[PDB]
């Protein structure tokens, strides 16, 4: 075993080719389940294999425990890789928890990825 740190965890990790569900998760460090660190950050996760937002959350909480971290979903929604018109967009909510703070997610995607623009809405489900 080795310690981990929140810098090692990718800040956004999405698989995108259409509409898919996504979740915004706060992650807390707990390196080797006992190192003197308890910092936190938010991360954006979204993969089209998930039937529901809970499947993403379950995977991610599993992986973080292998790293030396723990998780709490803040909310979620959907992302759409345009494949038709202009740019990545983010919308909807998760029935499981609530709407993500999509503004955090879009700024994170915009910082991490070289795509020119990212926007969000809360227009409907």
């Amino acid at each position: 075993m080795a310690v981990a740190d929140l810098a090692l965890i990718p800040d956004v990790d999405i698989d995108s080719d259409g509409v898919f569900k996504y979740v915004l998760i706060r992650v807390h460090s707990a390196p080797r389940s006992g190192a003197p660190a308890a910092e936190s950050k938010e991360i954006v996760r979204g993969y089209k294999w998930a039937e529901y937002h809970a499947d993403i959350y379950d995977k991610v909480s599993g992986d973080m425990q292998k790293q030396g971290c723990d998780c709490e979903c803040l909310g979620g929604g959907r992302i759409s890789h345009q494949s038709q018109d202009k740019k990545i967009h983010v919308y909807g909510y998760s029935m499981a928890y609530g709407p993500a703070q999509h503004a955090i997610s879009t700024e994170k995607i915009k910082a991490k990825y070289p795509d020119y623009e990212v926007t969000w809405a809360n227009d409907g489900y």
